[PDB]
Order: C-alpha cells, then sequence, then structure tokens
C-alpha cells in the first residue's frame, strides 16, 4: 500500500486537505490524518497538490505512419507519460484500408502489451464495408472499445469520405460508441499540397500553407453536422483553429453534445516555427493540424475557459530527425507528429494555472476528468474517490522543470518546447497505486500497464435517446 | 420611344422625382419635366415608383428534372415574370453528367430563344474532366457566361463532390467566373431519404425531414471554405436556414466575398406546409431546400437587413399536380420546385417594405441591383441611368393583388402563396424600353428577349488578385 499524507487533494471541482490511501490498485481511503496500515509506504505530500493522474486520450505509440514507425514505443511512451504525471493513455488502432479492424486491434494489443501504465484504444474507421460494421460491434461488445476515430484528411490513404462518416456514425449510434474525428478537409489539403509542390515550395514552411485553418473549420463543421443529423455525440481531436472552435461552440449552443480536444502545442506555439532556417528544426514541428497564426492560440485558450474545449491530449507521435528527413525534398512526406505526453500536464499547469487563465479544478477537468467522463471511464479514472483506480499525480506548485529533448524521457530527439521552463511540476506519479515517478526517478516497468476497457453508452446516449424518441418522424394520414 | 412621366424614381440608394425617357432599348434621358420626342408614347407614373425591373438570377424554365420537364417554358415563364415586374432572368444550363457543356449550352440557348424578356445562363458543373475545364473557358470567353453552378446535393445525379468543387472553383478563379452553389450535403440527404422511406415515411412531410437545415448549413460552410481556400468569391443560391446564413455572415466577417440569395418562399413559409392534410397541397411546396421551421424566416429577414443576404430570386421550377404526383408513393420522386417569378417583387414589397423591415432602396438592391453587381451586369441592368437597358417597373404602392394559381400567369396549377393579398404591385413593366405589362394587360411576345452576356472578372476579382499578390508564399532560404 501507499499512503499519500499531508497533500491538498485537488479535484475537478474542489480542493481539500486529506490523506489518500492506495492498495490493490485502488484508492482505499480518503480523509484527514488517515491511519497507516502496517508496512504501508508513506509519501509526504505536504505543500503539494494531489490530483488524478493525467489521461492522454490521443497517443500514437510506435505507430506505422507515413512510411516509418514512430520512434516512441508503448513502453517508452507510457513511461515518459508517467514521468510527466500522465497515468493512462488512449491510443489508436489504425487499420489499413481493407484491413480487418479486429486483425489490427489484436496486433496493436501485442504492440501495447509493453505499456508501463494503463492504456486503451480508439479504433479508426479507415474504410467501410458490412464487415467493418460487424467488427465495430465485436470491438465494442468483446474488446472494451467505445470510440471510433475517423480521419477526414489523408486522402488516398486512411481518409473517410462523407459516405463512410455517415455509415460509421450510424453504427456508432447503434453501438453506443463515441465517434471521434480528425477534422481537416482532405480534398483541400491534397489540392494545396500538390499546388505548393508544383510551385517548388517543398520546405516545411509550406506545410501550414497546405492546410490553413479554414480546412479544419470546414471539416469540423461537417463532422458536427453529420453527428447532429444522425443523433450522435462527437469528439473532435486536436482542435487548433478559431474556425473549428467556433463550430464547436455553435453546436454546443444548439444543445449538441460536441467535445473538443486541444494540444499544448496548439495553445502555445504559432506557425512561425515552420519558417525556422534550420530544416530539421522546422520539420520537428510538422504535424497535422499544423501550428497556427497567433490569434488561434488566444481563441483556443478562450475555448478552454468557456467550456467549448473539454480535454487536453498530445497526439504523441514521435519521429526523430532522420525520420522527419524523409521529407527533406517534399514537406508532404515529412512524417507528421510531435511529442508531448511527458510535457502536457506541466505545460498546461504553467501556462494556464499560473497565469490565472484556469483554476486548478479546471486543470484537473481538462487533464483527466473530462476525458474520463466523455469516454465512460469516470469515476474509475479522473476521480479521487474510494474505489477509483489509484492513478494520481503529486504536484509541486513551486517546482521547476526545463523541457529539453536532451533530458526528457520521450524517445525522440526533438521537443517542440525545447528550452521552456515551467513552474509547477509532477514530483511523483502513482499508477495502479504504485509509485512509478519519484522526484526524477522513473520506475516504469515494461508490461505493467493494463488494457482498459471502456463501456459503451456513456450517459449522453441516454439524453439523445429521449430526444430521438421525442422527435420521431410521424406520418400524416391522408 | 416611351416616356414615363411624373413618377418617383427609386434606385438602390435614393429616391427623386424625375421623368424617364426610353428609346432603342435604352434609358435615353432622366430629369424633371423632360420634353417628349415626337410620337413618343407617354406613361403617366403619377403617385407611383419607377424602379429598375426585377432580375431573377435563379429560374429553371422548362427544365428536364426528376423524370419530367417543368411545365413553365421560357416564354410563359419570362412573360409571367414581366407581369410581376421582373424584366430579366438568369437560368441554368444543366448538362447531364458526361455531357458536353457547350452542347448543353446550345440546347438551352435553343429552348430559351422563345423568351419574352432578356435572359442569361449560369452553367452547372455536373461532372469534371479536362474537357469540362476547357469548355468552361469557352463559355466565358465566347458565350457570355461568367457564373458556374454546382449542386452539392442530388447524389447519383448532378451532385459535385469536393474534388469537382475544388477543380471547378479553381477554374472559375482562372476565368474570372463566379462560382455558385446549391448547398445541401448530398450524402446526408440521400441517407435520410432512404432511412425515411425504409421507415415507411413516404409522404411530403418526410421531405423536410430528409434534409433538415443543418445539411444546408454544412454544405454552405464547405462551399464557403473551398472558395476561401482557392481565393474565389462565392454565391450561395436559395439560402433557407439560419445555419447557412450564419456561415455566410461568418465568412463575410472574415473579409470573404460571399453572396447569399433568398426566395420569398423561404422568407414567408414554414415547414408546416408539408403536413397539409391534402397530399397535392403538401406536394406543391416540395422543393429543395425545403421550407423551414419558423425561426429560420426571421433569421433570413435579418440577413437581408444586415447585408448578409444580397439577392432575391425564385428558383422558378414549375411542376403541376400530375407531375408532383410522380412521387405520390415516394416523396423523393416528387419533382422538386415551386413557382415564383411573377410573385417575388410583390411578395417582397408587401412583406419587406410595407412592414418597415426594408427601405424601398433595399428593395431595389435586393430585387435587381445587387444581382447585377454580383454577376457583372451593373449598370447595364439594375440601374436607372442614361445608357442602361430600359428595364423598368412602375410600382403602385396602393395597388392590391391576391396571389392565386387560378389567376397568375405562371404556367403551373399551384401557387405557394395561394390566397395571399399583397399591397404594392407592378402596374407596368418595361423591358427593352417596351411596355410589356400594363394594368392587367400582358404583351409578351415569343422570342422578343435577348440573350444577355455577362463579362468575366467582376471587380471583386481585382481585390482578390491584390490579396493573392500580398499573400504569395515565400520559401525559407536554407
Ligand atoms: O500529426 C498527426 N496527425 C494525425 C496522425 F494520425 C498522426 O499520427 N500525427
Ligand atoms: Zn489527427
Ligand atoms: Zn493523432
Ligand atoms: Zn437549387
Ligand atoms: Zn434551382
Amino acid at each position: 500500500s501507499l499512503l499519500i499524507r499531508g497533500a491538498t487533494v485537488v479535484t475537478h471541482e474542489e480542493s481539500y486537505r486529506a490523506d489518500v490511501l492506495c492498495a490493490n490498485g485502488l484508492i482505499q481511503a480518503i480523509g484527514e490524518n488517515l491511519e497507516t496500515p502496517s508496512g504501508c509506504d508513506v509519501l509526504d505530500g505536504g505543500g503539494q497538490y494531489l490530483m488524478p493522474g493525467g489521461i492522454d486520450p490521443h497517443t500514437h505509440m510506435q505507430l506505422p505512419f507515413m512510411g516509418t514507425v514512430a520512434s516512441e514505443d508503448f513502453f517508452s511512451g507510457t513511461a515518459a507519460g508517467l514521468a510527466g504525471g500522465t497515468t493512462s493513455i488512449i491510443d489508436f488502432v489504425i487499420p489499413n484500408p481493407r484491413q480487418s479492424l479486429l486483425e489490427a486491434f489484436h496486433t496493436w494489443r501485442g504492440w501495447a502489451q509493453k505499456s508501463a501504465a494503463d492504456y486503451g484504444f480508439h479504433v479508426a474507421i479507415t474504410w467501410w464495408s458490412d464487415e467493418v460494421a460487424r467488427e465495430m460491434g465485436e470491438l465494442v461488445a468483446q474488446h472494451g472499445v467505445n470510440s471510433f476515430k475517423h480521419f477526414m484528411a489523408y486522402k488516398n490513404a486512411i481518409m473517410a469520405a462523407d459516405d463512410t462518416l455517415v455509415a460509421s456514425f450510424e453504427r456508432c449510434l447503434e453501438l453506443g460508441a463515441v465517434p471521434t474525428v480528425h477534422a481537416e478537409n482532405g480534398e483541400l489539403v491534397f489540392h494545396l499540397q500538390q499546388k505548393l509542390l508544383a510551385q517548388g515550395l517543398t520546405g516545411p514552411e509550406a506545410h501550414p500553407l497546405s492546410r490553413p485553418p479554414q480546412v479544419e473549420g470546414e471539416a469540423a463543421s461537417r463532422a458536427i453536422r453529420i453527428a447532429e443529423t444522425l443523433g450522435t455525440p462527437l469528439y473532435l481531436v486536436h482542435i487548433s483553429s478559431r474556425e473549428a472552435l467556433d463550430e464547436i461552440a455553435y453546436a454546443r449552443a444548439k444543445g449538441q453534445p460536441v467535445y473538443g480536444e486541444v494540444l499544448a502545442g496548439h495553445l502555445l506555439l504559432d506557425d512561425s516555427v515552420y519558417r525556422h532556417p534550420d530544416w530539421a528544426t522546422a520539420a520537428g514541428y510538422v504535424m497535422s493540424p499544423p501550428f497556427r497564426p497567433v490569434e488561434h492560440q488566444e481563441a483556443l485558450w478562450r475555448g478552454l475557459q468557456s467550456g467549448n474545449l473539454h480535454t487536453t491530449a498530445t497526439d504523441h507521435c514521435c519521429f526523430c530527425a532522420e525520420q522527419k528527413a524523409m521529407g527533406r525534398d517534399d514537406f508532404s512526406k515529412i512524417p507528421n507528429g510531435t511529442a508531448g505526453i511527458e510535457d502536457r500536464m506541466a505545460l498546461l499547469w504553467d501556462a494556464g494555472v499560473n497565469s490565472g487563465r484556469l483554476s486548478m479544478h479546471e486543470f484537473v477537468a481538462l487533464t483527466s476528468t473530462n476525458t474520463a467522463k466523455i469516454f465512460n471511464l469516470f469515476p474509475r479514472k479522473g476521480a479521487i474517490r474510494v474505489g477509483a483506480d489509484a492513478d494520481l499525480v503529486l504536484w509541486d506548485p513551486q517546482g521547476s522543470r526545463t523541457l529539453s529533448a536532451a533530458t526528457h524521457h520521450q524517445r525522440v530527439d526533438f521537443n517542440i518546447f525545447e528550452g521552456r521552463t515551467v513552474r509547477g511540476i509532477p514530483s511523483h506519479t502513482i499508477s495502479q497505486g504504485k509509485l512509478l515517478w519519484a522526484a526524477g526517478d522513473l520506475r516504469a516497468e515494461p508490461g505493467a500497464g493494463r488494457y482498459v476497457e471502456r463501456p459503451a453508452y456513456p450517459s449522453v446516449y441516454e439524453v439523445l435517446g429521449r430526444r430521438a424518441e421525442r422527435q420521431r418522424p410521424v406520418a400524416v394520414e391522408r
């Protein structure tokens, strides 16, 4: 067992002084001056905040992508997450077009076995067939999946057109699963990539130009309105643009259950990074959606503060310099993705809590609880309560960390926040009730993490069901 | 010649007392107390308003569509327009998929020869190839077309997917042509049509349900953001929804040249019409986009008042009861379209000017001048000035008319405003300087109308060109 003594418990709504006892993977007791069970380890949390461990619902450990394999694997990535206070991930099974979802799922389960912390999967719908629909049902019923990812870009690869989006969202409704979407208009991206290449703009600076913000705003609008028409919730991953945020807010204001995810990179970086004179440095920022003109960062922060963005994630998708350099002569061939799993919580704390943009409670909601609620893992995760999983982070508000690819635990040679110093850091991370990060000592072990099943029908589906029953079409008798 | 004496001239900006002299198809003189050329006819306009004749940029005379042919042909339609104060139309060449645009154009030119008033064409892009792109160039350079229509709905027929919209909008940019779009998400419409039919909901009441307002809002967003990304203006036909209006306003607020067209029906009717107990009556309202819940009418009115809707039109697409009954057992096969060319101006005047929603100058701007400006026909049309085409309407603000299919000149057995009495009517209509409608006497003649060419590169393309210049990508020196 593990007793965290003397900390201030900080949840998504309140703070209070209490000790927290963990045992058998679970939170066993909470209260002032808890008794210490015999042989129980005690962690002194005086002067620190005890919060739910971060949940990162958007990682791509060792993803085969754009001709290569992410340099971070499921062990190194979940270990780096733990060092950063993140205690569980939701990654992505991405079947190739025409590949069985179940085949890809089992393969990814093999890849993820080595995880050091709890992990789960969204499954991407990269093609459509009656068999895909059948496999979605088996994944939900047998394999603990309750969310299905759709890529609206990546034309001629994993892109889902409207017919697949409609069919899949309908299937999601039938299964009580959450559709999630990468919202970029793939036709416009493809068109602009070729146009820029044809003009000789082959450098990383052309990457943002090939997918300007309205391309994301458009696709967000479309996913949102498909979801509205079919009667599903919708989770939009990595929102980077005012245009997309405004579409989310516009939907939420019509009473539609639309959730927005945001990455620290898109809150804090602007598209000037792509004009760095060093090719490899500029290419290190290449991900989709790309980093945006500065006005979008303020809009996204406002989205967090207004409740129109709901979760934070990292799109953790690591490629080293030699991998990025696959696109040295063609930006469209730069494997897209940045690292972030280790850094998300401290970046958001430092930028959001220290500044007074976000309360500490909002920080908790945005780093674990909302993700848990949306994907039906609350209060198993994201909650400090008896019986919840003992995934916790002890936070030193006065601690300091300097982010650097030379010192981070992420198995990648680039950090998009290289040299940034943050105040407020995870001093300790507890996963499954075990102390896996302790003031610079990482004790992550390959294979320790559990695959986490997520039950279908999060409670939003109860409300939608009542709505649908109220708005049933009714023929006029003549 | 024809001298209109003693009226108040009302333009899109001002009112003033003056006589107007027409000769040789043109406005020859304007001023108080004009002298009368010898033998020139004199029309007494005392106590009336002399405005530019209405321009209806959205008609479908004798269109072959949904298994049949509109019951209004180019003569009966343009004649009925004259009776209602509308002096010119822009209709649509709609080539079948894989059909040559030039071939369809010359066919429509043949059908339109019988027009009684000036007429022009948009050309619809119902498929794509290098030849379509080549033919578009010829239509602009040789045949006076400067606007190309795209249907985002009507899947498996004339629907254009993103790949065609991108290629075609790009071509429009190259040609200085205005892209126009019918904005409904075709996949959602198709999906819902099949779902409603599968549920046994076959009546006209299922028609609005098969394409609710967000499917228009979505398609409007998409067309708008393709136009933004490619750098074109965009004209959205028959906006019916708050959702689509809000997308236009959003785009306009980003500095994008987006124009919105609205029909009287969508300003004044709600979707309850489709639940009428009489099947033929409900079917008479079946057009796309369909009439909408009440809140959308007030939104559209505000759009006109705020400058986010720019033109009025009718989508004049006439089918009689027996043609409508082609979908007696399947609403998806009711030929879509309503009549309106004769009624637009009176409807808008009575609902907009009498009520104080719109000034008389806004009425002129919305019934002729804005359409002329957008499609590069200003000041040849939509203008009371020396040298402009003598297309005029003399308006009796105290005159009354009751709209009825039994008495209108539109060759169709249904009027969506049956029984509505309007105050403010066209007493006289002048087209090419000739009195073709006079106090109940229609004098339209087959073949009298001229085909009206529209030059490419309306001034908006000058601004866009400077903008594109300012925004051209610069490679990073490495
Ligand atoms: O930047 C990215 N976008 C989408 C992905 F799937 C990924 O791995 N990286
Ligand atoms: Zn993505
Ligand atoms: Zn991703
Ligand atoms: Zn239309
Ligand atoms: Zn039409």
